[PDB]
């Protein structure tokens, strides 16, 4: 019987999670929500799986809760603010730990989790992208389990053996097989589109910033950046390829020759399903691949010229924390831009281009000199697109 | 340092193996090489890996093999007869026994590395597809560990969890998340000629045995046969897809909707050196797949009108090792048929059908019985052939 805390309940992710609670509720058990200020989502979920406390942005959102649960009275205990977060994080008798709160917001939590050895189903990108050298050592020293629930990591995490799996960022790939790792992504919906025709490109054209990101393939990029981190892998242990009718959602190359890789439908509850019951397995509630109704599956390499943002993160890596955690900030800013149209869908790789190189800095060291070289560049960014418009 | 024994090692499937061990010479020593009555590539292996036996079908061969081994001064000793063979896969030090001998002539030798309890690479077809039953308990008494190094089977080894992957054969499926095994073959070249049409295609048109079992795809059928006993699954347990590319060698289907696979080039070499180092890896000396230069992956449900034998197999497996053993003792004499002209391509699997119909029988129940069932489908075969001609 798994017990767990899910950090960014009333989200996305979060709802899938307590999807799969909802059909194995004889495998796990919520002991704390975690959300940010809807209070309305939350007391269904406190309602329905009824964790022990619930936990809110502020004290606004908190009092509401408190009110809304006490109706229907619920035995709930309703707290808030991040400290709330990080103690539902490292609660004593709780196995698992979605990490699914996104942004800044998300860091402590998620260490909280680490640095008190609990099993984390990493969910959100901040954690790697960001604090990529801090998180895995915190790893190391607490022996906690990482498990990616993103699903192109969660793929090549099925793909890999098992002794780089329990060990996960503190495992050789070399040393166990492995000759490289397969990074796969769509290609985003301009894949086809002739290069001079990129800078005319529009918000609709692109349907938000998931969709944008998916366009320059930053997001791709972003995923670079915490594989290497997450897998342990150098940058000749990486690949890059576009596969456009993601079905393959990544895979493992190995010395033999052989390739691993995990094929699915989009849908996420399965990867959440997977780090959930693992090393088992139980029903996600997800469709059975139906390999007649595909699409031909194709792949290609992907082209520099077209997707500048991805060797931008893969430079950016080289670089160091402080480059990744900047082009992580410009980025939101300048794809923000593009989306209200205040400059070209061509700039917003230019501008992050821009970010980066006017702008010198230092390694962080903690989660603050972090969260400061984010506002640092977000400024830097913000400044930038206004010499445009 | 592991130790091995290649039963058949002058064949397709030994010189692979051996070529396997001429790139890793660190992790591996041939102890004995057991070969038909090619003396001539038997003396080249013998005087390159040096094992301290050699074994030949006859004296002849293996006095002949003395005499031309005794010229290069080689410490080798030969040997002959089955009962060599049978001795060599029992070697007391040796590890790992590549059962490379197909035939009735395979059973023996790789029944005693079986009862042994050495680590099996299952290199023939008849091993299971006639001793299925026979096979799998003497593995579960001895504990043998048995690895598929045929490619499909290889590939849903690769894609099975570990736990299912320590105990092959009896091991639960279900019990471990596994929904059911992907088995995926090719189609065979007459894959898209119109059904009227082919009754008369020629042997000429499908460039030897092997590549009319898969234009029939008994093949596969005999391959649906293996995976049920080898990986322990039920009918319902059992998919299998025509994947025209064979990019993808097989895959398994998981409870949360995952589904790995295992990808590479045709070479043998790959699933060979898999089964060798596993559950580690070594270079094979194979080429890494180079995803930009394949065809695109298209996948199909077989038509069982368009390969009946597909079916035939699928139902003699119900049926009982008497018909699966009647099913590849009939198929053998049919194929040949078809290839001398005597019989016409649609003869193959309405004959096969035949021979199981006309005929009774009981279960076997050792190597003996079996071999019995065989010969009485070759008698009923040998015969169906002449009604045609
Ligand atoms: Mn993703
Ligand atoms: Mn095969």
């Amino acid at each position: 019987m798994k017990q767990l805390t899910i950090l960014g309940s009333t989200g996305s992710i979060g709802c899938s999670t307590l999807d799969v609670v909802r059909h194995n509720p004889e495998h796990f058990r919520v002991v704390a929500l975690v959300a940010g200020k809807n209070v309305t989502r939350m007391v269904e979920q406190c309602l329905e799986f009824s964790p022990r406390y619930a936990v809110m942005d502020d004290e606004a959102s908190a009092k509401l809760l408190k009110t809304m649960l006490q109706q229907q009275g619920s035995r709930t205990e309703v707290l808030s603010g991040q400290q709330a977060a990080c103690d539902m994080a490292a609660l004593e008798d709780v196995d698992q730990v979605m990490a699914a709160i996104v942004g800044a917001a998300g860091l402590l939590p998620t260490l909280a989790a680490i640095r008190a050895g609990k099993t984390i189903l990493l969910a959100n990108k901040e954690s790697l992208v960001t604090c990529g050298r801090l998180f895995m050592d915190a790893v190391k020293q607490s022996k906690a389990q990482l498990l990616p629930v993103d699903s192109e990591h969660n793929a090549i995490f099925q793909s890999l053996p098992q002794p780089i799996q329990h060990n996960l960022g503190y495992a050789d790939l070399e040393q166990n097989g492995v000759v490289s790792i397969l990074l796969t992504g769509s290609g985003g919906p301009f894949r086809e589109t002739p290069l001079r025709d990129l800078a005319t490109m529009t918000p609709d054209q692109a349907c938000r910033k998931i969709s944008v990101d998916s366009a320059t393939m930053m997001n791709k990029g972003l995923e670079y950046i915490e594989a290497r981190w997450l897998f342990n892998a150098s940058a000749s242990q990486m690949e890059v390829l576009i596969h456009p009718q993601s079905v393959i959602h990544s895979m493992v190359r190995y010395q033999d020759g052989s390739v691993l890789a995990q094929l699915g439908e989009p849908d996420m509850r399965t990867p959440i399903a997977h780090t959930m019951a693992w090393p088992n397995r139980v029903n996600s509630g997800v469709k059975p691949l139906d390999f007649c109704k595909l699409s031909a599956l194709t792949f290609a390499a992907p082209d520099y010229d077209r997707y500048p943002c991805l060797k931008l993160a893969m430079e950016a890596f080289e670089q160091g924390q402080a480059a990744t955690t900047a082009l992580n900030a410009a980025n939101e800013i300048t794809v923000a831009a593009f989306l209200a149209q205040q400059i070209r869908f061509t700039d917003i790789a230019a501008l992050n281009l821009s970010v980066l190189e006017k702008m010198d800095m230092r390694e962080p060291q903690c989660v603050d000199d972090v969260l400061s070289v984010d506002a640092n560049a977000r400024e830097v960014a913000r400044k930038e697109v206004m010499r445009l418009a």
